[PDB]
């Protein structure tokens, strides 16, 4: 099936007038439905819309480092159009120099991806959480504080664990692609290096090759020991080996929805 | 070599009088060298000894979980005898029902443990943090909120990352054993189920060799592809190879230091 695609988090950074700082700070105090703390004239913090939006202002940090002085954070999938309009009119519009600092792509699949092998052709860090079973439940590729980070994990299990309403599907896995700083502008093709695979090594006829791969695919630590020219050889081979690569479906769904998603972004920037 | 062993964290939980709550709350306010916040009559938080000791009191949250109402947290390796005596006299003594909630065993090794891994006789959950190189830096066995949790990680790398003074040894790895709640009393012979192992093939110097074996050990059909002259080379190699189990050295060092460690505990409970 085609995976559902959506933005899953958005950060927006901007700068705020002396006049507007207060104006906005003033406004917020009057509304009991917003939660205010860490207040000074140069500082404030806030959560709004039943704690779905984080809002932070700090000028002295902003002056200390040559940066923008207000962030707004939230997940658009959990906001109501009504709400989105409220937030734009009452917060975002009053920011200047405003743009995106974060942007997350969420591909939901109704398959089980435990059984796929997820890989980057690039030489980066990883993290794997295994279940009691010895099988993987959550995978991270890259590091969170970076231009690009990827999670692949069992959404069903994660939703169940979070006491969310249970799901009609028998399997549900997400593939989240966190784009920060300048990478946000390339969201429409950000999983070029990424592949989600599953091959059948038997059908291959070179013997040492098959062993070597089989090991790489069954002890992730063994990548750590391999010479760099070697790493590339086996990266090549892995990709070269598998029939169905879900990358292709992702790229497709992305293209199919590029225009809507694009509009959805444009909305915030006007 | 024999690994250095020590307790690496201690939590102490107790209960505090109405009288003593204030008394202590009063005492602390007078010392500018201790940092007080989140104050109510039922609540208070504090860090002392240059932020090395956390201290938290909460009556409303003690009973709401059916526990004792004050924690004191700290790493004994980073405290001065002077300091330890200060803390006992000015804090711990005024607690009643006092006992240990947490206790961590730290085995430092001057070897490289990258290729070693732990297994209980259970198939518990796991976490592995890999470096950019593809090698493992940190391994977790179990879950942190439990009677028992184990970290094995590169202390050298972790100390370097923490901007600690660099170390004369070329390798330094720790094996931390976090014991909580009732398990603390059994710090002393846990390893009937447990082994810190290196599998057969891991022990080999040679990448191609170790791959080839791993495959032979995990796919029966791969013998069928191999002329006899090869089979023997790997037959030879297999027999030639043993698992290394560090458990034994740990049990030993533990026994060797049981009495000191035991005294070191007794100190706090008087």
């Amino acid at each position: 099936p085609q995976p559902e695609l959506s933005f899953d988090a958005m950060t927006i950074v901007g700068n705020l007038n002396k006049t507007n700082a207060k104006k906005l700070s003033d406004f917020m105090s009057t509304e009991p439905q917003i939660r205010l703390w860490d207040i000074l004239q140069t500082k404030f913090k806030a959560k709004a819309l039943q704690e779905k939006v984080y809002i932070e202002y700090d000028k002295v940090k902003a002056d200390s480092w040559d940066r923008r002085n207000m962030r707004v954070e939230f997940n658009p999938n959990k906001l109501t159009h009504e709400e989105m309009l409220w937030l734009k009119q009452n917060i975002i519009d009053y920011m200047e120099d405003d743009g995106f600092t974060r942007l997350d792509l969420a591909f939901d699949f109704e398959d089980d991806l435990s059984d796929y092998y997820a890989m980057t052709d690039k030489a980066v860090k990883k993290t794997i959480f295994y279940g009691r079973n010895g099988k993987p439940e959550t995978k991270y590729f890259g590091v969170r504080d970076s231009d690009r980070f990827i999670r692949i994990y069992n959404k069903k299990q994660e939703r169940k664990d979070n006491a969310d309403v249970e799901v009609m599907s028998e399997h549900l896995w997400r593939v989240e692609i966190e784009l920060k700083r300048d990478m946000v502008d390339y969201w429409n093709d950000c999983f070029n290096d990424l592949h989600i695979l599953q091959p059948d090594w038997k059908t291959i006829e070179r013997t040492s090759d098959r062993a070597m791969v089989f090991m790489l695919l069954n002890d992730e630590e063994e990548w750590g020991k391999l010479e760099r020219r070697t790493k590339n050889k086996y990266k090549k081979l892995i990709k070269e080996i598998s029939l169905i690569d879900l990358t292709d479906l992702m790229k497709s769904t992305l293209k199919a929805n590029e225009k809507q998603l694009q509009k959805q972004i444009d909305f915030w920037q006007r």
